[PDB]
């Protein structure tokens, strides 16, 4: 069953998204980003506790869950700038939207009512949640014309 | 129209699910499993709710409710032990998500988005009985396996 | 440089043990020990969290991270009864205090004074996971002994 | 006194002309991910309805008619493509919003309308006060927007 | 014998410490940098308040203690930017851990445990110390490249 692979499909992609923030909290904290570092490290955090969600929401709906590797995040061996950390973040929230969408498409097929009223939530949260990175990476992106500027977005903020 | 019978249907299965209920405290409470009997009296009083609040959205949307007899409960005439009492609720609450579904798909046919909103909580919450009541079942069935140890069951929770 | 490598490798073994735990919490939701299964998930996080603690303290020290791939937890095809779990979860404590001890070997050879003071405290947790691990096993080993015990038991935790 | 109870009439209008305009400026803001300005316009908005609200109060109070008009469709973002263009549309609606209010006391005062003059009296204040408010931060706007991203600091940091 | 000279010499670099960040206070105090002055003079404090810890046990374990005189500080001189005044500081941080290291190292040659026992909070603030301070010194070099722009970090921040 489509559904059942794709359910199982979200848990991994939540941690792995959870596993890419914390590669971006590294990658500024390294660089002595230390604002932009919590930041990240707070989404893994919450990352990880929608992953939980799905988990439980499985287990009660006697969806099986099989735990998959949760692969190394990719994307830090290049970053080279702040920029770069949130483009990809951006990314990966506009793939962590398709994946739900994904998921509520093989729901409905499905007539699946109680999965798509449990990813209610989680539709309007991406929303937001591109929003808000979308949002950060036009201020990063405009603050990084003038040498030091961006550096106050951090400290600050 | 097959929308209406089914939400007609729907508080029908309610108000049958919480005489059930009722009918399985009464078992317990004659056999002196006072716990078990009070989780079942609260379960009842909570399906009633559950009806009320589907009256209450039929007469708000206009949806004309026919309020239909509640049957007599017959499962109590055939339990022997707690573990076919809490048979019978798994499969009332098998019934009542079945209900759900069915309504819910025919409110899908008919477009009617405001239905299909106001049974959202009603699916969540019958993922969670269903499981609920399942881990029930498997810890009596199981505890059931010593003489006696259900009885543990009953007084320490419940 | 054998203490990077080796400090990198004991982040790595946080996340996995942090998955082996999700996955033992898992095995007890689906088999209705909703108590072990809330005990496992508590485990994970703090699992997690240990690690979180790794990567921060490296990137003070200018220890450089790179995130691995967390492995699939496998154990959980082959339990089939909580006895099974929680001998997996005692064998898996093990191996967290040895690549402790690994670690702090490599430290000790290198005189790193700094690295072992921060590792001082996670020796005596485990210390004390190993313990506490090992008497609950003990206990659900001498439970299971009578049908229905152990179910008695999970429900009063 | 019917240019009197025109001018009212219209003053309502005007208002939410106003509130609409505000509107259309904060959602310039929030697309182009300026939400502090955003929040400011939203206010401004929602300030300049119950202006709007408080005449008509008065007018059902005073037994002049009142009758709702068509609320136009703001048109300036249009041709908005930075901040300094949206506090210049924002500052010539202050300044329009302020002439109109004085168009209606000179139409009152012409009338002997005391009760009229005395309603308005607090409105003009409040135009001197707006229209100094946005005058003040067009300048900053317009100083900050030398330095390419600096402006964006004024959004995070204020508003 | 050894160890205790190193003792000895690590109040002393303790007692220099402290006013090497004193000088730093002067510095931009003198050139209206009110808020990094702040900052250097709040260091000053502590790091004389770690001499008088070390002081303190060395007098609890009889080890002979004779104070030694504070040099001056000769950076201060050279200093034309706050980038020369914390690059300054992290080198002075540098030298701080170097100097326990070597105390550390005398000791374990020692099997002082005792000794050893009490520098570990230390090696670990040390750690702290020095990521803190360059991380700050990473923030002032890139702000420095716009005019201006600096002496915002100070009065904000
Ligand atoms: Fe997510
Ligand atoms: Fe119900
Ligand atoms: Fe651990
Ligand atoms: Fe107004
Ligand atoms: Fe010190």
């Amino acid at each position: 069953e489509e559904l059942l692979d794709l359910f199982n499909r979200q848990v991994t992609q939540e941690f792995t998204a959870s596993q890419v923030y914390l590669s971006a909290s590294i990658w500024f904290d390294q660089n002595d980003w230390e604002g932009m570092a919590a930041y990240m490290l707070a989404q893994s955090a919450e990352e990880r506790e929608h992953g939980l969600g799905f988990v439980d929401f499985a287990n009660k709906r006697n969806i099986p869950i099989e735990l998959q590797a949760v692969p190394a995040p990719v994307s830090c061996a290049e970053w080279s700038s702040p920029e770069d950390v949130w483009q990809s973040i951006l990314e990966l929230e506009q793939a962590n939207t398709r994946s739900l969408l994904n998921l509520a498409e093989a729901a409905s097929t499905c007539h699946d009512f109680a999965v798509m009223a449990f990813l209610n939530p989680f539709h309007l949260q991406q929303v937001n949640e591109e929003d808000k990175i979308g949002s950060i990476l036009a201020k990063v992106t405009d603050e990084n014309r003038t040498p030091g500027l961006l550096r106050s977005l951090d400290v600050v903020s």
